[PDB]
């Protein structure tokens, strides 16, 4: 057989370049040509576009800001910040996982040497900034978040978020649920920590957004899917609800000595027993703190990154993903911005995974999104 | 007499709100109205403005993007990024400066309250990005810097270039000159480091540029002022090119003994003398190094923030400036970019000044600005 | 003259020694005798006391903890933490500030060389503990603080608090305001930021908290004084409240020129004329940004330590203070608890004051303290 | 079979003491004896040696400086830094990567556990400080590295290159092809990038070393082995390049899923096949970023360390090694020499495999050396 | 009158360069002549000498490293490293002190330009490395200590210690003592502490080196003088010893308040009454903690930079200095370098003020150095 490198190579011929050279003429022209002592005349004399990494304004991936959000439906994926720290119990600092992720993110090309996907060719991406969110108020917060996200969903835009703490789920969730009329969403969540109890210090905090997201009817708690769960800092009040809704858990130590591979099959089962579609919540922390420092619930003996990478590799591209969040992303806690890091490479990973497996770009808009926003799912 | 603070109120009545209600306006428009439960109706879905200061995109002060460079001199002022560090003879990272600058800028309001000025009410700025620097040729980053910072000062707008090395020197006042025809320029230069030598590691670096600049016809070493020298790092080759060439020093010492105001009729009187206007090169090392970890050359027992600032406040508001650069920030070596606000609070003083003392908005382009750029000047 | 040092000498003859014997006999009790090869025999097995500095069990200054709070009025002083950053507009982490206050705190001894002052030897001092802030709820978090501090306050002992964010300033005013009867409180605020505004983010933050304290009757505007503000940060709605509302300003620049001495005039004037009490309320932030980088509001020409530590010392000196809170020191954004140090100082000089005035030990609950607590103050 | 640590503690009692007694003896000589109340009369009064590791001038491994570099033949192992970083297009940083290395290379004894080596005991090594590289000029930099490449490869002493950034790869690469006459060298890069177009940024970049280097006829593409490609740092121009020379390329999966046993089999055969000695190029980003945070290109999903030296094990005792580098180590990113460490142990092993398959100590230079310097090699 | 930049320029005229010809010429020899592309061939191809700064092996100032300190009464200063911190109380680290003032140093020329010395002309300095230090062992580590300082005192080199927590004051000022014959050494303290007491934690700590010191017949109380006494650390045994011994303090408000030519004035007088030579001894926290974050007890309201500058312009040019140790820089707790860089310049400045003042280079061995070691002087 060929290796993954051979097949790599051969894989990088088939990709076009009109888009790269279109980011070239634009910015020669918005960008002026360079200077006469420079020998490459694709470079401008302003940056304008992917080069130089190290230079511009760092929207994600450097993809075009969509300033009016009202167009975002032009694109087939979306990017949006969720500046949300206020679900958090132990540290703050989350509320800028959005601004860590953009700016690390310029490290990056568009292209996936391994799976032969380069972005920049094949989908339309566009990053319309950040919600506005309410650090006061953490229920307020909640409300813009939902119409955002619903906004997005409802548009047909694939909708990725970067957090913001796992609080968040709920929002989100109740955002897309808002256009799924009566069709049936499973999450697929990636956590040490089950995230399903009713308050934490007499709010909704990052401890509960699945318990009441699988109250609404869209989001059955049976096809739940959580994925790492473990340690010290799970919260026995979560794994009462898990027992009681039957939610579907993994730990760390039932992945690795089923083998991913098995603990795939399991989530893609029992996400998609019944549901249309599946919502890929990642938290950062189930990843071994280790590699993932800037978090607020760091945990040893979690998923290595090829491992997560892995489970990812099989369960975006055999299921129906309806959008995706990473979340507890907090660059106050990180070094170099490895965390960050950690969390841009889920998301390309992510967009790769959807296009090799034909649900980007999309040709149509898929028949579980509906239009009228049922503003009484939760 | 009324104080500072009984004067600043009375000077904010006499500003109005016009620009804020646009942005808000424009806010509500491209970022929707905000959910039914937020009280302040001003307030968007998207963050699409200042609000909230932690989120967003951050070009400088939330400024707009202008994507379209030839457009530029439809506005007063244009920040340009020179992300360049192939100057630096001891720690890079400068290179970074814009960013970091950036960065920590969205934590200002277009307001001073001493000053009474609101740039949101009073300027238009853009942010235009990053010139496309070269970092491993100097000269060809020379080449473009030059290129970049000449459109801009042709065009009208004010120039303010975050650095970068103080290399760049060199090139943005090659920039200027070239459309200067027989204009002469003085350059106040606050540095603890002279920056006149012919060559250092056999190149043109930031020890440089100002033994390359004053070559220069149309700017005179005579006219150079130089505040803040001293220490342990002013090379011998510099200070005998400043004894030969009669250039104008301060050390700290000299400063803070004939008092700041005198310090300050010393350097506008010594630029101004046969010069039509002046340029401001602000190396952020001249500040006591306790304030200033993020540079490659720290020193200690240089100038404190309000020392720097007070002869900011004389120089600005008494000289006709024509552009600006804030160079030597490195926020690798920073702490919660410490050294980026020092900047940043530099470049809106700096811009402050110019409003109070009328120089901006310009009510036409200045009769030293010449349309046809002289490529001969060096 | 005798100069300070030759002062110091003598009065540190004036100091008992009863307290640390008393601490030492209860290591030894409580510690056990050291081992045989231990010369000092008050040296206990285990670090029971203030020694070694390095070791033990972290609360403020090494105090004891009470954690039966119904006997708080037991003791001269009441070091309480408000863990709470929801009201932070920009960066957050402050909800560690009374963490970062406590750690560093163990550096100190009890003795103040300058003023001749023991607070082991002429005090009760006790921690206790932190307020149960509530993330998700600024609302909630504020009752949780106001009822805490209204506790401690009507007991007697004097409250100092260990912020958090500025938006406390309101609850824990409302606090002693619920036990003021109708005596008038006069508040002394150190900031860059004047903190007037109605809300910020729809929600009242720390830009907030006088417009809401001033609205209480105890707490007349007149009689606010505000050292320090200005910079880039003050939000002109802020401004145009203290403009209508005539509270008492003064600009950094103000101070320094019109001498510390005249500018603690002004403040001990304006904030006892027509009250019965002064709170004090210090944002870290009035500091230079060099010397408090854990912070989440930073300006460059702030005080510098030495100014705002002798406007303290005439101010403490010269009014009669009913409590005090330190604010927004951020330990995430810290490096090597430099910010906490500074908080510490103003805490510490703080009680030194208040001993050397005279006003603690108290001989009697002074006339301003109504057992029965007003629940309509606000 | 006995263990590795059984036949660790056999392999220990073969190895002498006269070095360390050599150095005893010299220190006590050069550093005095201890002091009377010193109970080991092996310790001087100066640190003079390895001892105590915490303490002294710190060249790498505290070996000997040999400041004549034309004495340099006369030992078997020559470290030499190349503080270069004109050739990163993210982060600079790594012109320290020598200094880094140096420090924490202070923590390790000569000797290797599981391998039985001492260093001391068994090789003479020196380090030559660093190339006087040239920031400004990339190209004049090179030139200066190939020349002292160039002196220590036909010294006959075995290169050890702390870099700096992988630009290098072609000014080392061709200062040893200037003493190969018409003998061939495999290269072996560990990577996660492919380091092979022809420009970056208009300049010859450290992704485009091995364009550059297999243009050299001494330096056959087809015997180019890259062990770790992959992620999203790849870059399209590069991958089109190793796919026209045809260079071998194996990714991180690839590696795991043949086994390490057959990565290395794979590339000591290729490296080989038509090659008289490999040169080992090992970038240090190819380890997952959680264990490198100080590199300019991070990546998740990378080598774990034991795999990588599993790797090197294999490939530096069964192919014949003319020389290596270390690449891209940037201590301004990192966190307590971290990254630093992990290119020392990299080092440190690599001299242990080549004592351990008997190619040092050199009995004679070998065949592949030529004294004359051809120049037009490139 | 002429200002002190033109005074300045004037100076440096005066200055030779054979010292700058040497080391270029010997860089030439032993690091080879540059490669072909190299124009200024005063660049070798090894880095050997200053340049550049961020290249090559860090002793101090890149002074040349004396292996055999036999010889150290052959050079005008000889730098030696204590790195101890077993007399730490609280938090450790400054073991690394001499390293990190080592690394930071590299970015000085040999030249101060207000005083136009240039070190590398007029006076030869050698770095002799470290002591060996005894960690677990804090009076072995004082016999090494005063065996290694009595050594190079003895020798007619002038001493410059880079410490190493304050404890090492009294084994210092012991090696002196052991050569001072019936001579007598005063005390210049910079300190916020006083270091006087007998014992801390069963031991002769950093709080007690003076009064050990003090009991030797050659180091007088009387002549003790303390400069910057003051804040909440001060232990009051120690208070008490300074009483009753009569030693001579000013707090920093004394300093600031008489004027700093008058706290000059009186350490001067008071040093020398009676004396034949003066110790300084510069602990880094005498410095405000916002300029010196990397050191065990950072304390508020300290002396600026300026300010401390100035008192050793005054007090090293006005006394007959034997040695000097400057202590308590803690790497591990700075933030690049901030720290090191502020004893640096203690450092440098101290030799220059040596220089300007004819103290150095001696033209004789001083008359209060006795060759034969006095080993009964405690
Ligand atoms: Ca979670
Ligand atoms: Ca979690
Ligand atoms: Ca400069
Ligand atoms: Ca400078
Ligand atoms: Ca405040
Ligand atoms: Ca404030
Ligand atoms: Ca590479
Ligand atoms: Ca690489
Ligand atoms: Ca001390
Ligand atoms: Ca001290």
């Amino acid at each position: 057989p060929p290796s993954e490198a051979e097949e790599a190579l051969i894989k990088e011929t088939r990709l076009p370049l009109t888009g790269w050279q279109q980011e070239v003429d634009q910015g020669l022209t918005y960008g002026l040509e360079a200077a006469a002592s420079i020998k490459d005349r694709s470079i401008p004399t302003f940056s304008r576009g992917e080069l130089p990494h190290y230079a511009g304004i760092n929207t994600f991936m450097k993809a075009p800001y969509l300033e009016d959000v009202r167009e975002v439906g032009k694109y087939d994926v979306a990017i949006v910040g969720v500046p949300h720290d206020s679900g958090t119990t132990y540290r703050p600092g989350t509320r800028f996982g959005p601004q860590g992720i953009r700016r690390i993110s310029a490290l990056y090309t568009p292209y996936n040497f391994e799976m032969g996907v380069d972005l920049r060719e094949q989908i339309s991406l566009c990053d319309v900034g950040d919600i506005f969110t309410i650090p006061a108020n953490n229920e307020k917060s909640f409300d813009q978040i939902s119409k955002g996200i619903a906004h997005i969903f409802s548009s047909g835009a694939f909708p990725i978020i970067l957090g913001g703490d796992h609080s968040i789920g709920f929002p989100t969730v109740r955002g897309i649920c808002r256009h799924l009329g009566d069709k049936k969403v499973g999450i697929i969540h990636f956590d040490r920590h089950v995230d399903t109890q009713e308050t934490d210090l007499d709010e909704r905090m990052h401890t509960c957004p699945w318990f009441h997201a699988t109250n609404m009817a869209n989001a059955p708690a049976k096809n739940l899917v959580q994925l790492g769960i473990g340690g010290w800092q799970v919260p026995r009040q979560g794994v009462k609800v898990c027992r009681e809704r039957a939610t579907n858990i993994l730990t760390v130590t039932d992945i690795t000595e089923m083998s991913l591979d098995a603990a795939a099959d399991f989530a893609i089962a029992r996400a998609t027993d019944g549901t249309d579609c599946v919502w890929i919540s990642f938290d950062i922390d189930c990843i071994d703190a280790g590699f993932v420092p800037g978090t607020g619930w760091p945990e040893p003996g979690g998923l290595l990154p090829r491992e997560a990478l892995y489970l990812l590799k099989r369960i975006i591209r055999e299921t129906n993903v309806c959008g995706m969040e990473v979340v507890e992303v907090s660059p106050p806690y990180d070094i170099s911005d490895m965390t960050s890091l950690m969390a841009t490479r889920v998301i390309c990973d992510t967009m790769a995974h959807l296009v090799v497996s034909g649900q980007l770009p999309r040709t149509e808009k898929p028949a579980y999104i509906h239009a009228e926003a049922n503003m009484a799912v939760d």
